[PDB]
């Protein structure tokens, strides 16, 4: 088991017993997979305990597995841990379970569904300023991903739904409570590093009935959800997401529902909320930035105009800023997909069982391909420039038919979100905020301390 990448003839750190290269991650991951990059330069191999695990920099190589050979090869990402009925949520079926649930969700998020949301977003736009309003009046710091959460949760409940839950209204709501608590996947919390280390130990907590979220969360939202269905069940409007499966149980089902509505909250909860405060971080110890974007918002909105669909598009430099936070902070951190065929990708043999890796993190800071990466640089992505760039390194929604599902819906509800917050308020650091903001090195891409930063009107 481990002498597969010394025999395939590829380097790697020099794996121990039943652990693999696991002592690595102390670091924090995204670390080791840079000095990997560095030490091993272009493909390199490890064991996550006796799984080994390849990762790829070649801009070649990762097309063909994300892109070309997605659907023969390269189906499905690692298996998760223990999961009980969320093993049918899209974001972790396989094979054909898979490929219907994506044709099946997709409409969700198109040309015009997104349209649809702006206007029921926008009543969320009000409820934020006025959060802040009230803060920026006191004075004494703001904890962002707190004021950004109670957002993103509104505006995913809302539109996913139709459920306005007014979680701006309420600093003491069950759905935030709840959803917050849902995962436990530190590489250096005591549970995950014994599972991928374990993994025949998976089978057995299935049985068990243990979960990633043992009984509680799930529970909640179990009963949640089903008491939203039934409300619309009767009452004629819009059609949604909730709506688009009961357009398919006319081959979907019944937890089948209630699983992909988990993932979209949590997905629309805690990615946005992070991500929204890796922007803000940036533009308070970058003030250029921020008061160049906000001549941007107010030239296109004047008068402190509503944003829309189309003028939200219309932001050159809206986009940029977002663009390269993202760069720095490529949340997912890796790409991952399961080899499952022996197979030949660009010269090199892959066995089956092998997990392929592409490490975001690592390639969005390649000295490589970036000047000074450490820099936040927005006119890296200005359209001078965004055409030197390789859409297999920039990948901070990876790419092909296992992309990023809600990356439109992503943008849109960021953006909108900015806007609003940007032509009412300034944002400025003080004594907590921590510079230069630092990782946790725990298996999220989270700041170790939470983002604190002052608020002042306009
Ligand atoms: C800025 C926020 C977000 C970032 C950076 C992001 C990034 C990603 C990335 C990189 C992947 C995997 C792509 C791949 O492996 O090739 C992904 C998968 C996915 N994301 Fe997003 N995402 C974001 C927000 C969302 C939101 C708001 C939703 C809600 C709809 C969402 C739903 C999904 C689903 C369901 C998958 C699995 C896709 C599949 O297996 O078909 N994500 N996310
Ligand atoms: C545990 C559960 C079922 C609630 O969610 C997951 O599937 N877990 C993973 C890890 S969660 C933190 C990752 C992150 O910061 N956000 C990335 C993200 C999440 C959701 C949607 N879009 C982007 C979440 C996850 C689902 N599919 C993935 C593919 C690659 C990496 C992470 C994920």
């Amino acid at each position: 088991s481990h002498g597969l990448f010394k025999k395939l003839g590829i380097p790697g750190p020099t794996p121990l017993p039943f652990l693999g290269n696991i002592l690595s991650y102390h670091k924090g991951f995204c670390m080791f997979d840079m000095e990997c990059h560095k030490k091993y330069g272009k493909v390199w191999g490890f064991y996550d305990g006796q799984q080994p695990v390849l990762a790829i920099t070649d801009p070649d190589m990762i097309k063909t597995v994300l892109v070309k050979e997605c659907y023969s090869v390269f189906t499905n990402r690692r298996p998760f841990g223990p999961v009980g009925f969320m093993k049918s949520a899209i974001s972790i079926a396989e094979d054909e379970e898979w490929k219907r649930l994506r044709s099946l969700l997709s409409p969700t998020f198109t040309s015009g569904k997104l349209k649809e949301m702006v206007p029921i977003i926008a009543q969320y736009g009000d409820v934020l300023v006025r959060n802040l309003r009230r803060e920026a009046e006191t004075g004494k710091p703001v904890t962002l991903k707190d004021v950004f959460g109670a957002y993103s949760m509104d505006v995913i409940t809302s539109t996913s739904f139709g459920v306005n839950i007014d979680s701006l209204n309420n600093p003491q709501d069950p759905f935030v409570e709840n959803t917050k608590k849902l995962l436990r996947f530190d590489f250096l919390d005591p549970f995950f590093l014994s599972i991928t280390v374990f993994p025949f130990l998976i089978p057995i907590l299935e049985v068990l009935n243990i979960c990633v979220f043992p009984r509680e969360v799930t529970n909640f939202l179990r009963k949640s959800v089903k008491r939203m269905k039934e409300s619309r069940l009767e009452d004629t409007h819009r059609v949604d997401f909730l709506q688009l499966m009961i357009d398919s149980q006319n081959a979907l089902s019944d937890l089948e529902l209630v699983a992909q509505s988990i993932i979209f909250i949590f997905a629309g909860y805690e990615t946005t909320s992070s991500v929204l405060s890796f922007i803000m971080y940036e533009l308070a110890t970058h003030p250029d930035v921020q008061q160049k974007l906000q001549e941007e918002i107010d030239a296109v909105l004047p008068n402190k105009a509503p944003p829309t669909y189309d003028t939200v598009l219309q932001m050159e430099y809206l986009d940029m800023v977002v663009n390269e936070t993202l760069r720095l902070f490529p949340i997912a951190m890796r790409l991952e997909r399961v080899c499952k065929k022996d197979v030949e990708i660009n010269g090199m043999f892959i066995p089956k069982g092998v997990v392929v890796m592409i490490p975001s993190y690592a390639l969005h800071r390649d000295p490589k391909y970036w000047t000074e990466p450490e820099k936040f640089l927005p006119e890296r992505f200005s359209k001078k420039n965004k055409d030197n760039i390789d859409p297999y390194i920039y990948t901070p929604f990876g790419s092909g038919p296992r992309n990023c599902i809600g990356m439109r819906f992503a943008l849109m509800n960021m953006k909108l979100a900015l806007i609003r917050v940007l032509q009412n308020f300034s944002f400025k650091p003080c004594k907590e905020t921590q510079i230069p903001l630092k990782l946790s090195l725990g298996g999220l891409l989270q700041p170790e301390k939470p983002v604190v930063l002052k608020v002042e009107s306009r």
